[PDB]
């Protein structure tokens, strides 16, 4: 539950607004939801997973608990995970998608933590790109004389390429706007 | 299922070189990978459920002082079906399709885009054209919240500072799947 992200994307959005079952749902695909792809039977089932833990309440409306919004502060603290799932590219890591999350509700959970996942995560898009930048040199160089299945790969290297450029950007983005803080 | 994502890549990848178990799952991890992220164990699945299909061929290869390698190559059958799914259109009820951050059409494309060939390119310059409309209604409507919400994002602060960054990366997806999605049209207007 802990190691899991659903949990804490609804601990946020009942961190915010403290709404029901549906009225979650609801709230979550259009809040959260150009980011996270859950369905209703997902928030549903980690919000039964929530109130075993004590860490949503049954004020029927949903509460975050003190215990849920601990949870949601140690969660934002807790650094980049070297089990995370997708590790090695910006199109299957999933930090990118935490970093919103955790960028919401920085109110649980402190922005200098988040800072340093941020600068954390940027490094190794770097890697990433420094990966790619090399297959680039060392398999297409002079990117002019491609044909097919050749600059079929090649085209597909480039998105790859744009994919870590762009998060590098945002995370930059991020970083900038979380010093003058 | 059959006709499902995975199965259509391991085609496109097969189609690349006759690949074994572990060659396959070792060089889908290095290509593939990087966009699609799939389990050895799923990958060895589907490539049971397409030799069941005869999308796929089993060669047993002669090594000496080797255990002999069992190959795997792309059928006719199944470089039809590979054929078949590049020119299938999107669908207009898979999820995620109002974001370049979840929708799978980008990933679908690039896999399209590996294995087209001459006669499927003209087919998949349709879905390039198509998607590209559709992650222009996404910007537009990203750039609606920005104005109507945020203009004057220098007087922001805390939660609706850090909302705003969150959708300025959605505004970035999109402009960087748009960009993609034209560098793309471009090469195959030659
Ligand atoms: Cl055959």
């Amino acid at each position: 539950p802990e190691f899991m992200a659903l949990p804490h994307a609804i601990l946020v959005s009942l961190s915010e607004q403290a709404s029901s079952g549906y009225e979650l749902a609801r709230r979550f695909d259009r809040s959260i939801g150009y980011f996270w792809t859950a369905t209703h039977q997902q928030i549903y089932r980690t919000l039964r997973v929530m109130e075993n833990n004590n860490w949503v309440r049954a004020t029927k409306v949903y509460a975050i608990s003190d215990s849920g919004r601990a949870e949601l502060a140690r969660w934002i603290a807790e650094p980049l995970s070297p089990t995370r799932p997708g590790r090695g590219s910006a199109l299957t890591d999933s930090s990118t998608r935490d970093i919103a999350v955790k960028l919401r509700g920085a109110g649980y959970g402190d922005v200098a933590a988040l800072y340093t996942q941020v600068t954390a995560l940027r490094a190794e898009r770097v890697k990433s790109l420094d990966t790619y930048r090399g297959i680039e040199k060392r398999t297409f160089a002079d990117p002019s004389a491609l044909d097919g299945a050749a600059l079929h790969q090649y085209l597909v290297l480039r998105g790859g390429i744009r994919a870590e450029e762009s998060a590098i950007d945002w995370l930059d983005e991020v970083a900038e706007a979380l010093q003058e803080k």
